[PDB]
């Protein structure tokens, strides 16, 4: 219990490209690179020679896989894949001393899905059976560690931004890698990592929407997004309050809306005119909750790909949603976030590793005294 040294520093990325982890599958161990995705619940890995992958799985290699005779066909809004089910042995080589029996979707043709240019080539879904597709009889990976091992439910996350890296805690917490206390959130609802937003501030001001807004149809933790997506209403709202608290410079609508980048001379972003950003969340407590607060190094992503440019150009990562919020990589690249499957609730407390500058800090703080935390949710 609370020091992994074998897992600190287990992940890697690329900025734009998420965080991933080496897995094995299959006898003898084929090693893949696998993107840790708390917003979905499939393992699925590439399992053909597309041309945007450095490695795929290979089943006829392995003496251990067992086919399912089933298909799946897996749409999003960007971007699909199709896959072939079985099962097979899976190890985290830096992760618990252990190899499990889990589902594996070999994706047999994608479309939008991998990143050309990434290193990685499958995806770990780490959220609950309710959202596995096609349906929830397909046990994800986390739920067969856990079933078939000793390792404690629970997992950690420490995703240290702009190469990127950070730490993926399996079974446990590493108290180096946060400061101050960590402070719980309950999961609503074991389908993705859902939890309630019961306050919004921008630098200290209360944007006062009913707080149903903030959570309308939901409000997830999902380390497989870049972006902190907030509901229409309420990125407006948010927006409305970030342009004027940053008003001293001036900015095209474009920039706000993500459809442009903006680019100031190296070494001379103005990071101060940008106001912070604070959630805060409902507590363990009746009537309690505590805040978490980002900074704009959060939130105003490098984007050092732009070939047509000198400077430092960033784009603005808070963008609206059809889909609730998401609570992407913008908010947790502030925090160490604690997946404790075991209690239903989101750990968060600030990360040993946050990017900040000599003024302000990404904070945790708590408690505070909020009334009615219970209509904030969505039916
Ligand atoms: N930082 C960072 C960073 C950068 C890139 C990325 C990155 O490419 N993720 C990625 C790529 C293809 C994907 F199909 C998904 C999916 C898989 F289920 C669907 C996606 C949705 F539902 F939104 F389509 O939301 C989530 N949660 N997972 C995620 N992730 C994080
Ligand atoms: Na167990
Ligand atoms: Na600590």
């Amino acid at each position: 219990r609370g020091s992994f040294v074998e897992m600190v520093d287990n992940l890697r990325g690329k900025s734009g490209q998420g965080y991933y982890v080496e897995m094995t599958v299959g006898s003898p161990p084929q090693t893949l690179n696998i993107l840790v995705d708390t917003g979905s619940s499939n393992f699925a890995v590439g399992a053909a020679p597309h041309p945007f992958l450095h490695r795929y799985y290979q089943r006829q290699l392995s003496s251990t896989y067992r086919d399912l005779r089933k298909g799946v066909y897996v749409p999003y809004t960007q971007g699909k894949w199709e896959g072939e089910l079985g099962t097979d042995l899976v190890s985290i080589p830096h992760g618990p001393n252990v190899t499990v029996r889990a589902n594996i979707a070999a994706i047999t043709e994608s479309d939008k899905f991998f990143i050309n240019g990434s290193n990685w080539e499958g995806i770990l879904g780490l959220a609950y059976a309710e959202i596995a597709r096609p349906d929830d009889s397909l046990e994800p990976f986390f739920d067969s560690l856990v079933k078939q091992t000793h390792v404690p439910n629970l997992f950690s996350l420490q995703l240290c931004g702009a190469s990127v890296g950070g730490s993926m805690i399996i079974g446990g917490i590493d108290h180096s890698l946060y400061t101050g206390s960590l402070w719980y959130t309950p999961i609503r609802r074991e389908w993705y990592y859902e939890v309630i937003i019961v306050r919004v501030e921008i630098n200290g001001q209360d944007l006062k929407m009913d707080c149903k807004e903030y959570n309308y149809d939901k409000s997830i933790v999902d380390s497989g997004t870049t972006n902190l997506r907030l509901p229409k209403k309420v990125f407006e709202a948010a927006v409305a309050s970030i342009k004027a608290a940053s008003s001293t410079e001036k900015f095209p609508d474009g920039f706000w809306l993500g459809e442009q980048l903006v680019c100031w001379q190296a070494g001379t972003t103005p990071w101060n005119i940008f106001p912070v950003i604070s959630l805060y969340l409902m507590g363990e407590v009746t009537n309690q909750s505590f805040r978490i607060t980002i900074l704009p190094q959060q939130y105003l992503r490098p984007v050092e790909d732009v070939a047509t440019s000198q400077d430092d150009c960033y784009k603005f990562a808070i963008s609206q949603s059809s889909t609730g919020t998401v609570m992407g990589a913008v908010i947790m690249e502030g925090f160490y976030v604690v997946f404790d499957r075991a209690r239903k609730r989101i750990g968060f407390a600030v990360s040993a590793c946050h990017v900040h500058d000599e003024f302000r800090t990404a904070a945790v703080e708590g408690p505070f005294v909020t009334l009615d935390m219970e209509d904030c949710g969505y039916n």
